[PDB]
């Protein structure tokens, strides 16, 4: 499913992303965009053999078990496919593991390179919440 910008941020909201450890909605919206383009069926190698799934783009080598990335942990307990999903519930629920973690979303390097210090709230503007 390739969502809408406003129909994701209704979503993420619903499943409590909004202000999630002090990060306003438009911060998720905007990972999501840059991630994933808003597909939740978008996949990325990387170099080290682990891969990316998913609308927040979450990786096999610590939070999804994928059966092909040796030496990864599954700390999210779920299959990575799970990721990939037209419901959002297991990224959401992921994600609030991942950015729980220390770094905040800076575990997403999309989101320091690209959203970080911009207008994120632009990425909720007219939207019906
Ligand atoms: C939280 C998480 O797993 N982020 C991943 C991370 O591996 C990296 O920033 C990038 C690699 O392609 O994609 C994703 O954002
Ligand atoms: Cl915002
Ligand atoms: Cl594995
Ligand atoms: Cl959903
Ligand atoms: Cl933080
Ligand atoms: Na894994």
């Amino acid at each position: 499913k390739v969502f809408g910008r406003c129909e994701l941020a209704a979503a993420m909201k619903r499943h409590g992303l909004d202000n999630y450890r002090g990060y306003s909605l438009g911060n998720w919206v905007c990972a999501a965009k840059f991630e994933s383009n808003f597909n939740t069926q978008a996949t990325n190698r990387n170099t080290d053999g682990s891969t990316d799934y998913g609308i927040l783009q979450i990786n096999s080598r610590w939070w999804c078990n994928d059966g092909r990335t040796p030496g990864s942990r599954n700390l999210c307990n779920i299959p990575c496919s799970a990721l990939l999903s037209s419901d959002i519930t297991a990224s959401v629920n992921c994600a609030k593991k991942i950015v729980s973690d220390g770094n905040g979303m800076n575990a997403w390097v999309a989101w320091r390179n690209r959203c970080k210090g911009t207008d994120v709230q632009a990425w909720i503007r007219g939207c019906r919440l």
